[PDB]
């Protein structure tokens, strides 16, 4: 917008609301587990890949 409003100082207080509506966080045809076991071990252990964690939020 023009000669939009922009400050430096910002403060950000405890945000956090529920966002869990998604039902659809699964997408397959139809593998088992097994099915699904065996192709995840297939890909990673041939890759050698560490499956690396991200850092948690910390002090």
């Amino acid at each position: 917008m023009t000669r939009g409003n922009q400050r430096e100082l910002a403060r950000q207080k405890n945000m956090k609301k529920q966002s869990d509506s998604v039902k659809g966080k699964r997408r397959d045809d139809g593998l088992s587990a097994a099915a699904r076991k065996q192709r995840d071990s297939e890909i990673m252990q041939q890759k050698q890949k560490k499956a690396n964690e991200k850092k948690e939020e910390p002090k």
